[PDB]
């Protein structure tokens, strides 16, 4: 029999109940330039069945405890066995107490320790940021738990479903403030100790989770708002992003969505006050800790003088995301990791509905599809792929745990529920939804839960009926990995189900319980009026009339792409659908003429239509006004440039697209009154940004003109820049790439200069265009002066050069000929070969590139290639997978473009 201790999954003989912790940052180094934090911590449990171990989670803890590592008491009159020995279990992350007796079932006990750790530069635990302020480096402590990291600043079982209530208190200077979850409970007090500190006490945290607690030292101050419920609402960021008011549109978007949330769980926020806090160059993206919800701060803040719209949105979902696990995820949580899929997908679905109760003229609710449906289908359509959900009993340990956040999470996860919500009806689904809610209120669940609580909601009504149970349905979706594709003959009206792959040659080997089948929602419109909703049942093939077409009709499934699913057509019923977009494209929704496009292009991929059947599908375009038609064939299309802009097909393909997004341009010229005032809404404010990209990019002179003239405006007036934030990336690269060392070296001071890095990230993107060889060699000498361009910015910078089809040989030369920098970069500084291998090596699709890279892969003999290792084996196989598509598509795709280019 393996020892307890042994095992990475906690006994569950004993229970926390509550814990009190005390943490010290050190935010000075001790001279050897080490930082430290201390900490006291006492918990409380239960002993639900005997035991003479107390097996508790202990991650790089030093334990300064009088005694053992703890000192172990009995609550009220209970009494408490002797302590034998305290040892720690580095491997699987336990303080481990040996007791000379058994604890007994029903009493309580209390636990105490005193401890100290590194306070690390790590993003892990209790750890420190450092960042500048003028010429003060600053530096402030704070937390992230996510996942198994609790355990690294404090004694505690640290697992999801293992809650209890906690009391934190902070020592710190005392000219800092301190956060947690919850309020202070009043003002702090001096450090009898020393008064130079001060404490900080907060407020008991409700029942809740170890990976959700946060706690902050630093000197930052807020923005604020209370809410009619009294509820307090804070923006925390820098002193300096405060007092320029960057904070704004998050305080002013919280509220709001806040109300929706509520509303929409039918269940009051849980918490007294609500804390956002901006942290720089916080890694992690975002994290959701209970009433203190941490952002990296390009995520947080919102420059109006600067930043584009795209940033607008980014803000706007990112805190809807994080929000909506105020109750989905903090007050109802998974027991386990193996169902985080349900809590990130979740989230990931219903930011959408959050962001557009703060927005609701943006059509938010639409960019699920392009952002998380197409995207997650991309890897979904491997044999690689893997199913939702994982056995409970395959996920032990912390990086097992740290695989479930994946694309498949959180992008198929919010694809599946979303579909889930729609044809439950959202009416449906949040009555199951908030009964689930109430029902484990404080405590921890499966998804088998919300299945059952779903189940009772329609179970309780009559009007929409299921061909299974919610169970059943959604199991195919996910105890299988990926989606079929719909095959549909409108002349017979037959349809059909297959698992769909992008390689039409590729063997699945994981097997499903299913046989690849699944049970299918199945939208459709016909001629532009919608149908009644059809069922594709657990088979191969059936047959309806729905699906059966005349002549002069069109039949077109899976409206709004709310089924996650491909569909294929017969060859007539795609000729009519492309007749219609040609004709009247009003008539088909907005997200279904993008669908189109999407699908057809993954179709050719898998040899299911014939390359030019998806070239034809951009032919409407022309006609095309809105966002997502336009970003389906330019998303669509990025791999022919990328293949094909060193050869004979560029020129047809350039012409094709400036013919096609002329009418566009022309558009938004009268629109906008000569570019002067951007459109109102978001999608046609991004219709825009992607039209002027495009023509532009395309070579189509009325373009080039307005870049021209406006980076000539600005460089006659540098503190006023004319350029707005939306068109920022296409002006400055557009006019960089005309122009010579004047407008280079003119951006080049602007990066230098730069105060917000959205601009920087611009600057240094733009000056990649340029079309002068030795231009794009002294930057490629740039990218590694620290002093010049930040080393987090290096390999990124290297990769822009490398886009340029001019700095494509140089990049490639930079990279093999200073390729003996790994020594130099990887124990100090991660640089990510990965990346950096993967963007130059983008281009390769002859035999004779494949040659240079298995000449330059010849430098085996040491030196590896770091994180890069075997990311050189991925570009191989890619470049031989784009040699074998080159080949197959070079003739047919260059005949396409000078047929279509007029
Ligand atoms: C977890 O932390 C809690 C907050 O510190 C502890 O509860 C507090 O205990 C204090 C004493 O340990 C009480 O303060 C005062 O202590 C003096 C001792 O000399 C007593 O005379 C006073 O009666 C007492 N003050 C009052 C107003 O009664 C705090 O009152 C008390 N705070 C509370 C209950 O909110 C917990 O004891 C601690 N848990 C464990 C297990 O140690
Ligand atoms: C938790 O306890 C650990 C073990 O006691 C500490 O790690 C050790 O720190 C020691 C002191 O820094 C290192 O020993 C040597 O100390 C002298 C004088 O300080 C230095 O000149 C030496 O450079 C140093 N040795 C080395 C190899 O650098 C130990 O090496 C080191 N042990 C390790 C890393 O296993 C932790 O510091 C302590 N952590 C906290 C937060 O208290
Ligand atoms: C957070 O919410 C605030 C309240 O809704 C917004 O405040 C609005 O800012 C707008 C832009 O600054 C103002 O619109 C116009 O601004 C121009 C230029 O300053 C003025 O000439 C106009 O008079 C003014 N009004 C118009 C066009 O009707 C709004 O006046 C102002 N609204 C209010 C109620 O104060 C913030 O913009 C918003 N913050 C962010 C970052 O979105
Ligand atoms: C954390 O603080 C809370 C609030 O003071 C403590 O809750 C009290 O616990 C004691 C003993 O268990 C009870 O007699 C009181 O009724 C509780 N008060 C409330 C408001 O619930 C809790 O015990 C503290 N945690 C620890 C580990 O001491
Ligand atoms: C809080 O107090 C500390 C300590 O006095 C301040 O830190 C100093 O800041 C000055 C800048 O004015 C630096 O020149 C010193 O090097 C800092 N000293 C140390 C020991 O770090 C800090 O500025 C104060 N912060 C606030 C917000 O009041
Ligand atoms: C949760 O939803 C319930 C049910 O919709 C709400 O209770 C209803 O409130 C309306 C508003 O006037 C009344 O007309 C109904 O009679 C109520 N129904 C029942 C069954 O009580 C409730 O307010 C919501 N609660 C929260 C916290 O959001
Ligand atoms: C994990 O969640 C379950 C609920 O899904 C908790 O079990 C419930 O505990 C409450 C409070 O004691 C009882 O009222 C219910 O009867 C229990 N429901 C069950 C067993 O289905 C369970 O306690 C949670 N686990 C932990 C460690 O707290
Ligand atoms: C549509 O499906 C039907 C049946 O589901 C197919 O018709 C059958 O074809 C086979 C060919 O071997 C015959 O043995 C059966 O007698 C036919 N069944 C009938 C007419 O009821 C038909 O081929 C399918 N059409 C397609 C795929 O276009
Ligand atoms: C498909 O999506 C479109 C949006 O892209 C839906 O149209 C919206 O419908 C809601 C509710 O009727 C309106 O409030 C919006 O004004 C509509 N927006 C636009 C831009 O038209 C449409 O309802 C969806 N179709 C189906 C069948 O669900
Ligand atoms: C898949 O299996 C086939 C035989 O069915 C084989 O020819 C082929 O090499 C295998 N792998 C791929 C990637 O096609
Ligand atoms: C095009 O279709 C739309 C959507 O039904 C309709 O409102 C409009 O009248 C049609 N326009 C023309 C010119 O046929
Ligand atoms: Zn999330």
């Amino acid at each position: 029999q393996s020892k307890p201790w042994n095992r990475y999954r906690l006994p569950t003989t004993l229970l926390p109940d509550s814990y009190n912790v005390t943490l010290r940052p050190y935010l000075t180094p001790n001279a050897d330039g080490l930082y430290i934090f201390k900490g006291k911590s006492i918990v409380r449990f239960l002993c639900q069945e005997p035991t003479d171990v107390i097996i508790i989670h202990s991650k790089k803890l030093n334990y300064t405890t009088q005694g053992h590592m703890v000192v172990l008491r009995g609550v009220g009159d209970s009494q408490v066995p002797e302590i034998d020995r305290t040892e720690l279990v580095e491997l699987t992350e336990y303080l481990v107490v040996h007791l000379k007796g058994s604890l007994q079932p029903g009493h309580m006990y209390e636990m105490e320790s005193e401890f100290q750790g590194e306070l690390a530069d790590d993003l892990a635990g209790f750890y420190r940021s450092e960042y500048m302020e003028g010429n003060v480096k600053k530096v402030l402590a704070t937390t992230q738990m996510q996942s198994t990291d609790a355990r690294k600043s404090f004694p505690c079982f640290d697992e999801p479903a293992m809650k209890a209530t906690f009391n934190i208190t902070l020592i710190h200077p005392n000219n800092l403030t301190a956060l947690s979850n919850m309020p202070p409970k009043g003002s702090s007090t001096p450090l009898a100790e020393d008064p130079n500190w001060s404490v900080t006490e907060f407020e008991t945290t409700p029942v809740m989770s170890t990976y959700l607690l946060a706690y902050i030292v630093s000197e930052f101050q807020s923005v604020n708002e209370t809410a009619q419920n009294g509820v307090l609402i804070r923006i925390w960021a820098r002193p300096n992003a405060i007092a320029e008011g960057h904070g704004m549109y998050a305080l002013n978007v919280t509220g709001p969505i806040l109300n929706f949330f509520a509303n929409h769980y039918n269940t009051s926020y849980p918490l007294p006050k609500s804390d956002q806090i901006a942290l720089p160059d916080f890694n992690a993206g975002a994290m959701e800790n209970w009433g203190l919800v941490t952002y990296r701060e390009n995520a947080l803040l919102f420059d109006p003088q600067s930043s584009s719209i795209s940033n607008k949105e980014r803000v706007v979902t990112v805190i809807a995301h994080e929000l909506a696990h105020q109750w989905f995820g903090n007050l109802v949580t998974l027991a386990w990791w193996n169902d985080l899929w349900l809590n990130e997908g979740f989230a990931s679905y219903v930011e959408y509905l959050g962001a557009d109760h703060a927005e609701p003229t943006w059509n938010l609710k639409d960019l699920i599809v392009p952002g998380d449906v197409y995207r997650v289908m991309a890897v979904d359509a491997l044999a690689s792929s893997h199913p939702l959900t994982t056995p409970a009993e395959e996920v032990n340990t912390p990086a097992q745990i740290s695989e479930m956040f994946d694309s498949i999470s959180y992008s198929k996860g919010a694809s599946v529920i979303r579909m889930l919500s729609n044809f439950l009806t959202e009416d449906l689904f949040k009555e199951g939804l908030a009964s689930y809610l109430h029902a484990f209120a404080y405590q921890n669940t499966t998804y088998l839960d919300l299945w059952e609580h779903l189940q009772k909601a329609v179970d309780a009504q009559t009007s929409i009926r299921l061909p299974d149970t919610v169970r059943a349905i959604m199991d195919r979706w996910t105890l299988q990995m990926g989606f079929p594709v719909i095959t549909v003959d409108t002349k017979t009206g037959n349809i059909s189900q297959k698992h769909f792959l992008l390689d039409s040659e590729s063997n699945v080997t994981r097997s499903s319980a299913f046989d690849y089948l699944w049970i299918v929602p199945i939208s459709s419109i016909k001629n532009g009026v919608m149908q009644d909703h059809y069922w594709l049942r657990d088979v191969s093939q059936a047959q309806n009339d729905l699906f059966k077409t005349a002549s002069d009709d069109w039949v077109l499934l899976n409206v709004n792409v709310t089924g996650y699913f491909q569909v294929n057509y017969d060859e007539d019923n795609w000729r009519m659908i492309q007749h219609q977009l040609q004709t009247n494209l009003s008539v088909i929704p907005v997200i279904n003429r993008a669908q189109v496009i999407y699908d057809s292009f993954n179709l050719a991929t898998a040899h299911m239509v014939p390359v030019t059947l998806a070239l034809d599908n951009t032919l409407f375009l022309n006609g095309e006004k809105e966002y997502m038609p336009w970003q389906a064939a330019l998303s669509s299309l990025s791999y022919f440039s990328l293949m094909f802009d060193r050869s004979e097909v560029y020129g047809p393909m350039k012409k094709y697209l400036r013919k096609q997004v002329e009418p566009l341009f022309q558009h938004f010229e009268t629109l906008t009154k000569n570019w002067t005032e951007r459109p109102e809404n978001l999608m046609d404010q991004y219709s825009e940004i992607n039209a002027i990209s495009t023509a532009c990019s395309n070579g189509l002179p009325q373009c080039e003109n307005l870049a021209k003239t406006l980076f000539d405006q600005w460089m006659s007036d540098p503190e006023n820049n004319p350029i707005h934030p939306n068109l920022r990336s296409t002006i400055y690269c557009n006019a960089i790439a005309q122009g010579g060392q004047d407008q280079w070296d003119f951006a080049w001071g602007q990066l230098q200069q730069a105060q917000l890095v959205n601009e920087a990230d611009k600057l240094r993107s733009a000056l990649a265009c340029s079309n002068e060889v030795w231009l794009l060699n002294r930057y490629l000498g740039y990218t590694l002066n620290p002093d010049l361009i930040r080393k987090q910015d290096a390999t990124s910078t290297i990769n822009s050069i490398a886009s340029n089809v001019i700095g494509q040989p140089l990049a490639w030369d930079f990279v093999q000929s200073n390729w003996k920098k790994l020594f130099q970069d990887y124990g100090g500084g991660s640089f990510s070969f990965s990346n950096l291998i993967q963007g130059v090596t983008r281009r390769f699709s002859s035999e004779f590139e494949l040659q240079q890279l298995e000449q330059f892969k010849k430098n085996n003999m040491d030196v590896g290639f770091g994180s890069g290792t075997r990311a050189l084996e991925q570009a191989l196989e890619k470049t031989k997978a784009n040699i074998k598509w080159v080949k197959e598509n070079k003739e047919v795709v260059l005949n396409w473009f000078i047929e279509h280019s007029s």
